[PDB]
């Protein structure tokens, strides 16, 4: 036991490394998603800058995790980072389906992590997760949810038109 | 009767306090299309950041009504301010359509006004609601027309792609 | 249900309604007693500006929790904003008085929505409310009472020199 | 009862005045162990300047809960300041151990605090305590660990060319 | 014995832990001052502020004086901050006159240890006293004085007029 | 086949995929190592702060890669990121054993891939893994035995003071 640990579970630990693992795997599938929009054949580059960025955001949040692990004198436990499910996206509105419910997901598990904080009286790591992971988390599923919803009322993916016009005026 | 009180109408003074009512309604009206807009499965934001700059403009237009209202010595009383009509707004260009006959139901009234200004001898009164009334609420009537004439002409409502365009190339 | 929609309780969604209208209508007070200090039998600037100021502020309060239900998937319903419980607030005193009551009254429905947000392990909503509203309302009642103090320590109501002070050192 | 008091337990009140008491207490502590260091047969002038600047910051977390309990209309009652438990603080790293040492007894204060917040439902005193306490103790508590540890690593406190050398580089 | 010591009397090293400690006590005294006037139920913020600003320059004399005893060899010995007379201190008026009092207090005490360095032939010490403690603390009886004399012309402690009068019109 | 597809061998194709996933793989391993040395046990900030800097850096060379698998028409095939061989990296010095050792084994990688791409007479590929890859990898790998020369020379592990050192003197 560190010299700092201080009202910190072995569960909620865990837990953090789980977590740490959940956004390390988000930013991979987000990263794969942006190379598959810089493909010769798809080429929608605002497309694959958007998923660029949140791939980066992803491994960010990953880092913060880290660092409150080692903050409450936990220690950090990495696991392989699996492959995303999809090498190949279908289309802008696919992968911006995927990526809200990938991220809807993410959320599932921090609102998981928030119970068993409060479950096991940690409100430190209450705060850290309110603070930092669950309003981000609320405006990028909104966010998401809006560019999917925009898509599909511009008539994507069907409309190649559509997703090529989003691409320029939304990603852009 | 206030020691500031001259050549101002009972009628004038109820009439100011109606039109009061009805500029905080048009701001709840708009303030409403704002927020439909805002909605993850409407997502225009630009319709949404249009409405609520309305919104704004509404009840800065009640505070000036308030204001002229004290200056004559009349008193100002309020009333409920009614919800609109409806929570959904179907579409940019109903919404639009909507603000449309608001905004000429708002310019009747206001006419109205003027015509017992003219009525009751108050000049004064004829040109506060002339100056700061009557040809902006020309210029917004014309602008919203313009509106609903572009997205009928460039397809909507059943081209959601005609209400993106518009969202982006006009309301941008 | 919305696609964003994620552990948001049909309780809540209602109790979001619900405050929305009653930031509404507590900006209606602060703009019905900011005119009533521009009455030209009143005349008190600062108090007028004092409460205009916290008109618009309450506006804005209602606008972010609009935000708040879209983000999170809930449908915002919308209600008449009463008009306030007086036309005419007697004196600087008493509109203070009655706006620290306002306030408390707002603060109440604010904790029983964090309650609830409790009941319903809804850490987004907890935080929001918190950070967004709670402190702002303790520094809001804070504030207004120490105007309430002042103005009676000063010998108001009797004394209209102490309100005429009051407004030109304290809310100047 | 204050005019302000609203959702504020008598045993919050009381948690909040042992927690001001125990921050000044703190203070004390660190203006001992620093002036400790300014001693001609001690001479270690960054770790004087590191625990005066802690010295100053806990006197300001005193005055935060002075601030918040007049806010939330509890009422301030002081009591003395024990002196520490050492006038003589034997080196850096003992010194660096006592204020972990320190620093974690004030933290387990704090969490009860935050448990009693909970206990009482007092959503405001609890994202006080989170915001303006938890993480920063928890900071706090991780530099006086990552110090301590550099400190022993270093062949403190036998070595006081290893004090000298970190009252350098890292106090420095 | 310190390497540094010379011409130190026991008696002086003692005096000045002696010193410190009303130094630190009168800090105390002023902070509890400071935020019985941050209460809502007295609301004088620029009484709350200048005792504040006191509260400062007293452990900021504190430590100058700590500086002092180790500069000359001596060793410093702390003691319990008592808690204030008052937890209460019932007007503006009635605190400057405790502050007054309080600052008479510190000075005899000052000159008592001036006396010591003069019986015991220590110029440094005596210097010490003169340049950074006579004088300063004959400035703040002669300022607290004023201030007690305005209050009391003023009308204060029963007009509560005069009190918020002076707040702004001295104290801002 | 890609429509831009040129002189690109399958087997050319599939060693840059291998390569990617060995590029991600030792982003992954400086990355564990980074927060290895921000535990409050080990405390090194700028050997953690050293080992980020890489992490990032293998990224962005994983990043490059995938561009050029798209450019040349090669499709990205994408595999798990395997957890690093170690948790626990001991000392300073053996991390930097440890990132030394996996610095010549990319290179090794990136050598074959090289062999390949004369093999396949592809000059693009050559040209692209010689100017972005073997002159880095090269400087790496001599910056790498720099440090582990020194740390062994200072005495590293046994030495804590030579880490503590090290870390300020050249990761500083
Ligand atoms: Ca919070
Ligand atoms: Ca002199
Ligand atoms: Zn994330
Ligand atoms: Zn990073
Ligand atoms: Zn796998
Ligand atoms: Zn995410
Ligand atoms: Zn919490
Ligand atoms: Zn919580
Ligand atoms: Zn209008
Ligand atoms: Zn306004
Ligand atoms: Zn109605
Ligand atoms: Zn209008
Ligand atoms: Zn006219
Ligand atoms: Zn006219
Ligand atoms: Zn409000
Ligand atoms: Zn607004
Ligand atoms: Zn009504
Ligand atoms: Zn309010
Ligand atoms: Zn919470
Ligand atoms: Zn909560
Ligand atoms: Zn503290
Ligand atoms: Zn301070
Ligand atoms: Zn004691
Ligand atoms: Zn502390
Ligand atoms: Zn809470
Ligand atoms: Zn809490
Ligand atoms: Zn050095
Ligand atoms: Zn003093
Ligand atoms: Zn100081
Ligand atoms: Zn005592
Ligand atoms: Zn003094
Ligand atoms: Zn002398
Ligand atoms: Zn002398
Ligand atoms: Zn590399
Ligand atoms: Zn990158
Ligand atoms: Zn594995
Ligand atoms: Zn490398
Ligand atoms: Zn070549
Ligand atoms: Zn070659």
């Amino acid at each position: 036991t560190s010299q700092v640990r201080q009202n910190y579970h072995q569960d909620s630990e865990a837990a953090i490394n789980r977590q740490i693992n959940l956004e390390l795997y988000a930013s991979y599938v987000y990263l794969s998603m942006s190379y598959y929009f810089d493909r010769d054949d798809v080429a929608l580059k605002n497309f694959a800058k958007y998923f660029l960025h949140q791939s980066h955001e992803e491994r960010e949040h990953a880092e913060k995790l880290m660092k409150l692990q080692n903050q409450r004198g936990g220690r950090i436990f990495l696991q392989d980072i699996q492959k995303p499910d999809c090498d190949d996206w279908e289309s802008g509105l696919n992968a911006m389906e995927c990526a809200l419910h990938l991220d809807k997901n993410v959320n599932q598990s921090l609102l998981e992590l928030h119970k068993l904080a409060t479950d096991k009286n940690d409100p430190h790591l209450c705060d850290f997760i309110e603070t930092h992971y669950l309003n981000e988390q609320v405006k990028a599923i909104k966010e998401l949810g809006d560019h999917v919803t925009n898509l599909r009322k511009m008539g994507a993916p069907e409309s190649g038109l559509a997703e090529y016009l989003f691409d320029k005026h939304t990603l852009g």
